[PDB]
């Protein structure tokens, strides 16, 4: 029911850029860079204070593919999460924003 | 020889926000928000790419004790590590941002 969970769902499409069987990665439909991708976690998940060590590990290692698919890895780029409305968080589904340019 | 490595040594003094044996924690000198804390490695690492995805785990465990013991965890706040000199990096040495909103 939310604009993420859609996506993970398959409702709606997106530009997918890599996919795991516990992550999903695509492009920002409004980017702020050059390059603006999402990295969100399939499994049902608010944001960052609610995801486990184990999984942040097995996330970090996909993020590594994400930018190494875009080749951005080696150019440099932003990592970025908000953490509830007040951080500005405005879906409310762990997403990671990545950015370069 | 670095700002940051100058800390974790201990050259040079910090606010100390919390430490343990592989992470430490601190307030930025330069405030982007009410509350601006960094988390850094205490291992030598340069950005984001260099990070293990074990020790990442780690820090994820790390930073929700931060966000815990600022009071910020509920409120709202931002993470954010810039990787390289393109996506805005000064200090080289992995660091995360959290800021508050
Ligand atoms: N249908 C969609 N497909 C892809 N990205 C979206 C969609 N709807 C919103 N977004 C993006 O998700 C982000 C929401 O902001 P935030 O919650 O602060 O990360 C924005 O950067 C939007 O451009």
């Amino acid at each position: 029911m939310n604009v993420f969970e859609k996506i993970i769902q398959g409702e709606i499409p997106c530009s997918k850029i890599l996919e795991n069987e516990r992550f999903l990665s695509f492009y920002d439909i409004n980017p702020k860079a050059k390059v603006h991708a999402l990295v969100i976690p399939k499994q049902s998940i608010q944001d960052f204070n609610g995801i486990t060590p184990e999984l942040m590990a097995q996330m970090t290692s996909f993020i590594f593919e994400v930018v190494e698919k875009l080749g951005i890895k080696e150019k440099g780029y932003k990592l970025l999460t908000n953490v509830g409305k007040n951080a500005g968080q405005e879906v409310m589904h762990l997403h990671f924003h990545i950015l370069s340019g």
